[PDB]
Order: C-alpha cells, then sequence, then structure tokens
C-alpha cells in the first residue's frame, strides 16, 4: 500500500505532484509552509475545501508580509479555509502537505512561483503510511498550536 | 524493505536522523545542497570518505560565499571529496543525501547549524528503495555535470 513519488523543479513534475497531492485529499489537508504564496497552489487548497476537504494551515510569520504572501493569505482566509501565521521560530522552515491522516507531501519544494517554475527542486509524496502521517501531525499541531490566527 | 524515518528541528531528531543516513553510508553517497555549513554535517561526511565510500557532492554557488560556507568547502576539498558549485539555477534549492544507491534523505532541512539548533525543520529517510534513488540520482548527476570544480 505504501509508495512514494517524487518530482523536480523547473523540470515541472515537482508543482505537478504537489497539485495531485492536494486534488487528492478526501478528508483532511493539515500544511506548515514557509513563503506562501503560488496562486495554482492556493487555488487547489480553496477547491479542497469546497469538496468538504477539512484543511487548516499554519504558516512563517516574519517570511509571509510580502504583497504576494497577503494575497494568498486573504484569499485563503476568505474561503473559511483555518489559517495561521507562527513567529515562535527564527523560520518555520517545512514545506508540508499531510492528506487524509496517511500521506506526506514534503522535500525542499517551497509553495511559491520560484519553487515551481525557476529553482532547482525536489517534492516527495509519501502515500498511504500512516504512522508516518501521524508523526507528522504532532509536528504540525505544535507548530499550529502556537500561532496566531490569520481572519477575514 | 523498504522503510520511512523522520525527525524534526529545533527537536533535535532531524539531525541526528541526518547524521545516521551520512554514517549508514558503505559505498555512496550522492548529496545536493543549499547553504552548505554545518561543521558536524561536514565531520560525518569526511569520515564516510575515510571510511572508504565514494562521496560527491554539488551544492548552490550564490548562496556558498560566506566565511562558514568557505571553511565548509575548503574542509571537504582538502579530504579529496569531489565537490562542485552550481549556478545554473536561481537557486539549486535541493538538501538531498542519497546513500548507496537504495536510500534518500530529502525535506526542508539544510544543512546548517540554524537548520539543527533554531528552525522548525523536517527530515525524513527513505530506506530501501532503489527505484526512487535512482530516479533522484539522476537529478543529482544533472545538477552535477552542470557544475564547478572546487578543489584544494
Amino acid at each position: 500500500e505504501p509508495s512514494v513519488q517524487v518530482g523536480y523543479s523547473p523540470e515541472g513534475s515537482a508543482r505537478v505532484l504537489v497539485l495531485s497531492a492536494i486534488d487528492s485529499a478526501k478528508t483532511s489537508i493539515r500544511m506548515m509552509a514557509y513563503s506562501f504564496t503560488a496562486p495554482d497552489i492556493m487555488k487547489a487548497l480553496v477547491a479542497a475545501k469546497k469538496r468538504g476537504v477539512d484543511v487548516k494551515i499554519v504558516i512563517d510569520e516574519r517570511g509571509n508580509t510580502g504583497r504576494a504572501s497577503i494575497a494568498a493569505m486573504n484569499y485563503i482566509a476568505n474561503s473559511g479555509i483555518p489559517l495561521r501565521t507562527d513567529s515562535n521560530f527564527p523560520i518555520q522552515h517545512d514545506k508540508v502537505i499531510i492528506v487524509d491522516n496517511v500521506t506526506v507531501e514534503t522535500g525542499s519544494f517551497n509553495f511559491t512561483k520560484a519553487a515551481e517554475t525557476k529553482n532547482s527542486e525536489n517534492a516527495v509524496v509519501i502515500w498511504n503510511m500512516p504512522k508516518l502521517a501521524e508523526s507528522f501531525l504532532e509536528h504540525w499541531q505544535d507548530r499550529w498550536n502556537q500561532g496566531r490566527d490569520y481572519r477575514s
């Protein structure tokens, strides 16, 4: 049952794989991000919410004050997706998407345009590994718990 | 046979896991790095070489001109470990260690002190998945092939 997929940037396969993970969510998505700006990623997350998926996101605070960051954060909050900024770490550097409590996307890939089209990056999606995902969930939960709500 | 381990920062488990992957190499190590500065990581890589392990590294060029970067690069080259800088990408952002052609370490974790002790990070080691590793190897090889030797 468990399997792993990989994609790379600027090749294009990383972006598509990350979108595939979000598009696959039937019940939940717990996301951690540093730079949070890619319009394509935001559109996919809100499409997940519309599907009924329970989406919650915690992102780095200091690295998300740029215009593009604000546009995405506003877009996300306006959709009813619970979102928090976290400044308890010099940098909340994780780029992680936990899907349906059993799948984990991770790697170097930041959720940005530069990450999708310019930089060399790798993104992996580890499917159906419940133990790995619950561990990542504890990591997500700890960061979320000390975050600040960003609402609309 | 395939299995996955995870570690986090600043907890301490990520650093130890990354060291565990390097310490486990019996035949080869193909590494990709953005910021390349952690003394502990360098000591471990050279200990691998001394063990007879075939170690080759390609790192981002623009992000490795700081003093700590130079100290590590010099330390690494002095040990006979083939090393290259790559500037063909705005940022060679991968933080990857491919061990013995079948294991892959990856995640948000940069090979730096801040990554080990201050930032929130995650590092995963995907053990014994030959197909995943050969794919990552092609990714490593492509970046290495357009790099510039850094020697001593």
